[PDB]
């Protein structure tokens, strides 16, 4: 039995440019769950608290997936490599424009997780593949959820009073379709 | 005891022509039942959940009101003749627009029972005109409902956050004057 | 952000091709929704009362299976494009000929969700591949199911006692191998 | 206020030509009890003791529809005349003839009760129409009934295993088609 780079016995190699992204990855994830932070904190400012009790449950689930990644790493007997985490972004003109770039952080995260799947599949580490299938699959719904409260909050056109019934429906728990 | 066209011992004839007539009713509640499913579908679109989880199941119904049609004709010995179903519309300027075409293809179902109804009248098939008694109740509370959801639109005059309120009414199942 | 073709905010844009391929799709299992509905009238008007509650219970299911695809199209931002329904099938000269049919046309089912994939996975659309996956798990379910429902019929080789018993079976819930 | 012919209050007259109709009407529910009676003896003789407890069911049921139409010609002030009650059928040679004489003696009980309607129809006696119309919807569900026991006991085709199949399904009280 040989020994994998953190010292547990190595089930299978993992080619080192895929240990990379998915080390990169992990940083996305965190970033973002200090994001969401951030854009809780700029709906606290303006007491569109149910906004802001979203965005703070956000944030804590995204650093819930930025660990499950580091789980996947031990499991394959790989390295973490926990990453300097830069600064969000802390300021917003309007609801609508937060919102906005709420979704391009989520799509965006879902770009990291495909690219890193693409990387898989052309080193045929299929453990990673099945890994990330799951995850994809709650992107596309976090992406659904998403375009729907970015999309409820345009169509209030800036309106406080369609502000104020939309974050009063956050607060309820009530976050997409359904 | 004679066989009935499909098959199954016959309790009475049925007239050809009042046959066809529920044949073709029976492609109009399916009708209904897909366009329903497709002003679910653009009222998901717009994220007006409530509107889509409301029409969603309007859909099932209508679908569930046409098998109660295949039914009866397998009762009275009768033979189904399942239709090629037309693509529905899927296309509407406002929702105020889209209320207006579901409301008019409810009355343009109990317009379509009310055919069927005068047909059996005239051929004194008593079996069919009970038959379609409870059926045209139904419809009247449907109108009556519908009536109430293009009215209530129509109030809010266009105004996102009238409608976002009546959307959070649907969501909740406050779909009629009560 | 930009907007997708169903005007929500756009994760990721979709190749035409595989969106007319999803769009099909739809229609597939829209059809084979109406097929098994013709399915369990053609089983009632010979009172083979297991077999009509088995096939309009499947009706009802591949129904919201075609659904679950048009809320992917929601998902992605792209548009549904709900489609003439062609007529069933509705004349079977015996049972074993009809459940001939009806795994052909699960069967056919599954060789459509596999185009749909296969077209993905040539144009990097992991969401799809992603959305797909358990979907096809299940129709190696429902394979498996109807492969034992026409395998169970052609055992008792036409003889009205034996598919009295199987008749019963489906009543009972009892239709896959267990 | 007027005395009825059986002396209560009478609300309104009914023509002596529709009350004639409704006394053979009974008469021909009741002649329908002791048929049923007749066939559950025959069944029971036979050792098929689904079919005699079903048929033993019917018999008081058609009894009861026989006392809902007496308690009808009292609400409205009208003389009962009950009726002498010929000797019923007792003779058969096979289940499948007993089956097809049930459905005939159930087609020809609607086929009653809608002569007794088209003559309220022609005096205008709305109340009587109001009170014959459930009772032809329940017509319908019982000539469903019986065409669905009478197919599935021709499909067994005479085979006494298939039968033996039947009866139990009748003893479990699995009598139509659900
Ligand atoms: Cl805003
Ligand atoms: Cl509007
Ligand atoms: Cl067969
Ligand atoms: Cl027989
Ligand atoms: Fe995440
Ligand atoms: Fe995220
Ligand atoms: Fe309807
Ligand atoms: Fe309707
Ligand atoms: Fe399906
Ligand atoms: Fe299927
Ligand atoms: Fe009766
Ligand atoms: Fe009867």
């Amino acid at each position: 039995v040989a020994q994998g780079p953190n010292g547990r016995a190595l089930a299978e190699s993992m080619n080192p440019d895929l240990l990379s992204a998915i080390q990169q990855h992990i940083s996305i994830e965190r970033y973002a769950s200090v994001t969401y932070l951030a854009m809780s904190i700029w709906c606290a400012e303006r007491e569109l608290a149910g906004f802001y009790q979203f965005f703070d449950g956000e944030a804590k689930d995204e650093q819930s997936h930025a660990v499950h990644f580091t789980q996947y790493l031990i499991a394959r007997s790989q390295s973490n490599d926990l990453q300097t985490l830069d600064a969000p972004r802390q300021n917003w003109d309007s609801l609508a424009s937060l919102m906005a770039t709420a979704f391009q952080m989520e799509a965006d995260t879902t770009s990291s997780i495909q690219s890193v799947y693409a990387l898989a599949e052309r080193n045929s580490d299929t453990r990673t593949t099945v890994f990330l299938a799951p995850l994809i699959e709650a992107q596309i719904q976090s992406e659904d959820q998403f375009a729907y409260l970015l999309g409820r909050v345009k169509f209030a056109n800036g309106d406080p009073t369609a502000l104020l019934v939309i974050d009063n429906e956050l607060r309820a728990g009530q976050t997409q379709r359904g």
